[PDB]
């Protein structure tokens, strides 16, 4: 599923990361947006052999179970495939407990890189939320 960019903040909303520890909706909709493209089948495999997954990237080093990764972690105790999802359940829960671990949202490069610092709110702009 490819979310439009006011879908996907209504739907973020609803699931509550508006605000989530201080982040406001349009830094969560700017980092789907450069991390997949608003896509939520997007993978991508790095360097170190994990792979990311889903409208957020989430990574199979720490995160998920995708059976490929040797010697990682499965924090969100799921199988990396539930982030493919259309719905993003999975995704934004799993996401919450990552912004939680310390590091915010710099945990996304994405998000450090072309988000921050922005006018994030423009993301959500002309939506009806
Ligand atoms: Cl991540």
């Amino acid at each position: 599923k490819v979310f439009g960019r006011c879908e996907l903040a209504a739907a973020m909303k609803r699931h509550g990361l508006d605000n989530y520890r201080g982040y406001s909706l349009g830094n969560w909709v700017c980092a789907a947006k450069f991390e997949s493209n608003f896509n939520t089948q997007a993978t991508n495999r790095n360097t170190d052999g994990s792979t990311d997954y889903g409208i957020l990237q989430i990574n199979s080093r720490w995160w998920c179970n995708d059976g490929r990764t040797p010697g990682s972690r499965n924090l969100c105790n799921i199988p990396c495939s539930a982030l493919l999802s259309s719905d993003i359940t999975a995704s934004v829960n799993c996401a919450k407990k990552i912004v939680s671990d310390g590091n915010g949202m710099n945990a996304w490069v994405a998000w450090r890189n072309r988000c921050k610092g922005t006018d994030v709110q423009a993301w959500i702009r002309g939506c009806r939320l």
